[PDB]
């Protein structure tokens, strides 16, 4: 039943990102409508920034605890717990309306995300035996992480606009319940205990300056989109008075470009130079983030989002193998390590992006927020030169 576990983990990760991102086009607009119907927007910026960063904050906080828990008790129980609490979070998103319950839903979704991510990928890694097959199947589930983040925004936005706020979350609860049911019913026979081969702890592993540089580059490149995601709908609603179904169609190009850039540069990086590809990715994401605020129409927004997605797809494809090579070279390696580092990096971005950027959006505004983050990416691009390994 190796394939079935792969399907379960793929669906878990896809639903996780879909729930993570469907919040982007409907909930900031929901709070805007519920409070206005501007100092109102000034307070709402920081409120929604904290609401969006709570998921990553709680996930980063609870990741080591859940890792210890799955080491002690096994993989399947954390996976099922993650499915159950993700379904709870989806339902509470669907029905609750006040900001406190939305915050609780976001925190519960973060805990469930940590559960599903770490327990699933670990169990998926342990079930398979062939190294090539392991790499291929992890490439499938990690690709699902991206397919979910792609399909989520437009679907959530359009259904919210047409039917209502309760329907997309109801559908998400339906899929999450189906995945939990299939895992519980047709994947009974045995429990998988994680491997006894433990790599370097994340403390010293992140203490490495080179791994720190790569993780910081990933963190900033994704913090770009992490600051885009909770403030771009508000910027559109206060600038172009766009319909509520376009708030997902505008984020569609970023994810499509991420897919395209990943597929292209996962083959082009080892020939164009991984460090050079990462540096160009940082530069391009900086330029695109600068170009985003100067758009008057969504037609003028499809291009900068395309550049943003293309750059991240390039940075990720140029750093994941770089992270693996650095870990294998300067430390002892277990297949989880790389992912773990990336996870922390991602968390950091989404723990500092919306929480702080929104405050900036309240103090200096949105265009300036984007100018600062783009300049940060541009000036961090030269730091990728310290990835000049001889091969
Ligand atoms: C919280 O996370 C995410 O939201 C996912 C995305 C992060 C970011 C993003 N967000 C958006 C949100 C939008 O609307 C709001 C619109 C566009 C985007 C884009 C384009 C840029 N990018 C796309 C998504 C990337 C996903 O992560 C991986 O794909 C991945 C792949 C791996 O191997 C192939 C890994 O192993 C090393 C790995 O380790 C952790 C992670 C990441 O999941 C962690």
């Amino acid at each position: 039943s190796r394939k079935l576990i792969l399907f379960i983990v793929f669906l878990a990760l896809l639903l996780d990102n879909m729930l993570l991102t469907v919040v982007v086009p409907i909930i900031p607009s929901y709070l805007y409508s519920i409070k206005h119907e501007d100092k109102d927007l000034l307070n709402e910026n920081v409120q929604v920034g904290l609401l969006f960063a709570s998921k990553a904050t709680v996930q980063l906080i609870t990741n080591p605890f859940i890792g210890l828990l799955t080491n002690r008790i096994g993989y399947p129980i954390p996976i099922f717990a993650g499915f159950c609490i993700m379904f709870v979070s989806t339902i509470m998103f669907a029905f609750s309306s006040s900001y406190a319950f939305l915050l609780i839903a976001r925190s519960l979704q973060g805990i469930g995300s940590s559960c599903s991510s770490v327990a699933g990928m670990g169990m998926l890694a342990s079930v398979y035996t062939d190294d090539e097959e392991r790499g291929n199947v992890m490439g499938i589930a990690l690709g699902g992480l991206a397919m979910g983040v792609l399909v989520g925004p437009p679907f959530g936005s359009v259904l919210y606009e047409f039917v209502g706020k309760t329907a997309p979350f109801l559908v998400l609860a339906a899929l999450v319940l189906l995945d939990g049911a299939i895992q519980l019913f047709v994947l009974q026979p045995s429990r998988v205990q994680p491997e006894s081969q433990k790599g370097t702890p994340l403390t010293t592993l992140l203490k490495d300056p080179y791994i720190l540089i790569a993780a910081g580059s990933i963190c900033f490149a994704n913090m770009g989109i992490a600051m885009l995601e909770p403030a771009l709908p508000i910027w559109m609603m206060e600038t172009m008075c766009s319909r509520k179904w376009q708030l997902g169609v505008a984020f569609l190009p970023a994810s499509i470009s991420y897919l395209i850039g990943t597929n292209i540069f996962g083959i082009l990086a080892h020939k164009m130079g991984r460090w050079l590809c990462a540096l160009l990715g940082m530069i391009i994401v900086g330029v695109s983030i600068l170009c985003i605020p100067f758009a008057k129409n969504i037609y003028g927004l499809i291009a900068p989002n395309f550049g943003v997605g293309f750059a991240i797809g390039m940075v990720d494809s140029s750093m994941m193998p770089i992270m693996g090579y650095l870990v294998d070279l300067r430390h002892v390696s277990v297949y989880g390590s790389v992912y773990a580092i990336a996870d922390v990096a991602f968390c950091m971005g989404y723990a500092i992006g919306p929480s702080a950027g929104g405050a900036i959006a309240k103090a200096i505004g949105f265009p300036w927020l984007m100018t600062i983050i783009g300049i940060i990416d541009i000036l961090f691009a030269p730091l990728c030169f310290f990835l000049r390994s001889p091969p």
